[PDB]
DNA sequence: CGATCACGC
DNA sequence: ACGGCGTGATCG
């Protein structure tokens, strides 16, 4: 039992200067979504308050938004913008438990209280799906059994901020936490509320433009198959290709025949339909994700899309971006890539810019392995896709052709994350002995980055886990297994989670300076997303040559490593502009 | 619901 | 079995 207060009006000993304080937000999707219930509690006491009460009171709203009294919450990126949609200010958050919980162990997935409780055998506290309910079922349930579960939940946070943060502290990652994730959290907030403009009047014409050109290719398909099918259903593609059609069957999975970009390709000397499947995909995927899906999710009235930044799911330390997914939007083929004349700036006369990393992991990667070769490309700033062109062919400079620049490109990228002689032949579509020679080759030429694969395995082996340059784990049990395939992934996880781990951590914590110098120089300019390696902002016109001097070096001077970080950048009235 | 496929880093 | 991390549309 927890005795609690189910408070009907706010009082002084509820707004003291510690406390544990939950603002649930029952909604997935927590952009202007109805608050359902709020509980405080403190040295004082524990408290229920209806939502309907507590912020219509000048006191408690005043409580909130001050830095000075301090609170403890679990997501509080969650409760700062569902109250933002209600024109209400969160400060003072500092300790969030989601948060805490996620860089103790990202692999547990913590979700919920009751999940970070189980970590340090608290077990006062019930699940958020055992009280609202699984799916269909998913309902806030009569106030007495709310007010109890948001109590207990806020009575967890309390006793539980302790017993975290020294373990966090033991594993040195308590900075990471206050200093790092946790002031992130509200810089990920603002960009979230914002929100980005979109030219729905353009998505609709390109949408409408893409429909005529699918109906096209599909006819065409169906021409050249002899037969009517979806095409959009990889198992009839593949009864059409390899038994109607009797196509090679060159990769088999263990559901039946790919159908693949890379085996589609493969397939084109002997059939001219598969560069129209390829391109019918293309165009289906433009239609279904990046027209009718974020279509789907404009705000009508604002024509802002919103989106989440799931700051506590990857298990390397990257955030992810969620409905819609702003971190995919096209780039690589110019029609896709037209998508983004529909991300525009926010008011007349602004501008969106847009600041890259080049190479922030191979970067990171020469940091790390101390490879002497690698780190004097970046020093002198060589062109390392070249530099491993002319060592993977062994020719000069002059004699790299694009082709050649192309399959470096991929060996630069492979090689120090696992890729084997197999999966580079069949990437590239290159002969397997190739592969294994431009394999020696890359090693005899970056022999520090063979040692790092060798030493992060055994370090991973020894310790249970890998860590970033900022402290941040990953833990991998299945690396001492005896299995092949088990051992082998975990592997490949110890070579790879550094690097873009340690990428990560930079690009973060340049987010949190920028802000600062933002807010210190008292400049309209805004974040409005982060794509893993590149930051995207708005600003008026007249705020440009500035940021072409800000952004830049606070991203380069966010961390110092054994090599030169470097940022490229540009502007423009869209997305698609800023290039 | 887990796989397949396409998009980004 | 045979580079890493994600989201999501779509299928059976
Ligand atoms: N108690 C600690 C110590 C370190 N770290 C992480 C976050 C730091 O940003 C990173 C850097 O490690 P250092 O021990 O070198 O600390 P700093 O470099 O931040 O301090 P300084 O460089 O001023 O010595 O390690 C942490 O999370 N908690
Ligand atoms: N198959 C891929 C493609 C890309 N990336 C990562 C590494 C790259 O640094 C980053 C950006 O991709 P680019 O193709 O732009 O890589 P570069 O900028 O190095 O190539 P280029 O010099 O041709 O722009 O994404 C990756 O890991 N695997
Ligand atoms: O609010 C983000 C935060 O909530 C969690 C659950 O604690 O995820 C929920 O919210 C996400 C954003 O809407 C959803 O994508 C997800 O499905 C839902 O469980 C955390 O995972 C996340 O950090
Ligand atoms: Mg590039």
């Amino acid at each position: 039992k927890m005795a609690f207060t189910l408070a009907d009006r706010v009082t002084e000993e509820m707004l003291a200067d510690k406390a544990a304080l939950v603002v649930e937000v029952v909604e997935e999707n927590y952009h202007d979504a109805p608050i359902v219930g709020i509980a405080v509690v403190n040295e004082h006491g524990r408290f229920f308050l209806r939502p309907e009460t507590a912020l219509a009171d000048p006191q408690f709203v005043a409580w909130l938004g001050d830095e000075t009294k301090k609170k403890s919450m679990f997501d509080s990126k969650r409760a700062a913008v569902a109250l933002k949609w209600k024109g209400i200010e969160l400060c003072g958050v500092s300790f969030d438990l989601l948060l805490a919980a996620y860089l103790l162990d990202p692999a547990q997935g913590v979700d919920d209280v009751a999940a970070a409780a189980k970590m340090k055998q608290y077990e006062a506290v019930r699940p958020d799906e055992a009280v609202y309910g699984k799916g269909a079922k998913r309902a806030v349930p009569d106030e007495p059994v709310l007010a109890e579960h948001l109590v207990r939940k806020a009575a967890a946070i309390w006793e539980l901020e302790r017993p975290f943060l020294d373990e966090l502290r033991r594993n040195e990652q308590d900075r990471l936490l206050v200093e790092l994730e946790q002031p992130l959290s509200s810089i990920l907030a603002e960009m979230e509320f914002a929100g980005v403009k979109v030219d729905t009047k353009r998505l609709e014409q390109m949408g409408k433009e893409l429909a005529e050109q699918l109906g096209t290719v599909e006819q065409r398909i169906y021409e050249l198959a002899g037969q009517e099918f979806n095409i959009n259903s990889p198992k009839q593609l593949g009864v059409i290709l390899f038994e109607k059609l009797q196509l090679p069957v060159l990769k088999k999975t263990k559901t039946g025949y790919s159908t693949s970009a890379d085996v589609l390709e493969k397939l084109a000397p002997y059939h001219e339909i598969v560069e129209n499947i390829l391109h019918y995909r293309q165009l289906g995927k433009l239609q279904s994700t990046y027209i009718e899906g974020l279509l789907k999710v404009v705000r009508p009235a604002t024509k802002k899309v919103h989106t989440i930044f799931n700051q506590a799911l990857t298990q390397t330390g990257r955030l992810s971006s969620t409905e819609p997914n702003l971190q995919n939007i096209p780039i690589r083929l110019e029609e896709g890539r037209k998508i983004r004349q529909a991300f525009v700036p926010s008011e007349s006369d602004w501008l969106i810019f847009a600041a890259d990393y080049s190479q922030i992991e191979l970067r990171v990667l020469a940091h790390i392995a101390e490879d002497d070769n690698l780190m004097e490309a970046f020093r002198r700033d060589l062109d390392i896709h070249t530099k491993t062109a002319m060592d993977i062919f062994q020719v000069s400079e002059d004699e790299v052709t694009p082709n050649m620049r192309r399959q470096a490109k991929a060996v630069n990228f492979g090689i120090p994350y696992g890729i084997s002689d197999y999966g580079l032949a069949q990437n590239l579509n290159i002969s397997r002995k190739e592969a294994a020679e431009f394999i020696e080759r890359y090693f005899e030429s970056f022999p520090g980055v063979k040692r790092y694969m060798e030493n992060i395995v055994q370090e991973a082996k020894q310790k249970g886990y890998v860590t970033t340059l900022l402290h941040r784990r990953r833990y991998l049990p299945d690396i001492t297994s005896r299995n092949f395939n088990v051992r082998s992934f975990a592997e490949r996880m110890a070579m790879n989670t550094p690097i873009q781990g340690s990428a990560a951590d930079i690009i973060k914590k340049a987010m949190i300076d920028l802000n600062a110098r933002l807010k210190e120089e008292r400049l309209q300019a805004h974040l409005l997303l982060q794509v893993h390696d590149e930051l995207i902002l708005e600003a008026p016109k007249e705020e440009m040559e500035r940021l072409c001097r800000l952004v830049p070096e606070v991203m380069e001077q966010a961390v110092t490593l054994r090599v030169p970080l470097k940022v490229d950048y540009h502007y423009g009235s869209t997305w698609y502009d800023a290039k």
